[PDB]
RNA sequence: UAUCUG
């Protein structure tokens, strides 16, 4: 078998403004001062283990 | 009630 806990959802997403994403803001928490790559909320990356080498 | 799109 294979399951973690029910759940049965999935979505990519489209239309979605990038707010006032400042050149010195965070595109993760939405903070200002640190970058997403420097987001203090980021535990460890990369995130999303998807072995799909077909897109380029 | 699962945020790196810059
Ligand atoms: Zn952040």
């Amino acid at each position: 078998a294979t399951v973690v806990s029910g759940q049965k959802q999935d979505r990519q997403g489209g239309e979605r403004r990038r707010s006032q994403l400042d050149r010195d803001q965070c595109a993760y928490c939405k903070e200002k001062g640190h970058w997403a790559k420097d987001c203090p909320k980021k535990p460890r990356g990369p995130r999303g283990p998807r072995p799909q080498t077909s897109l380029l």
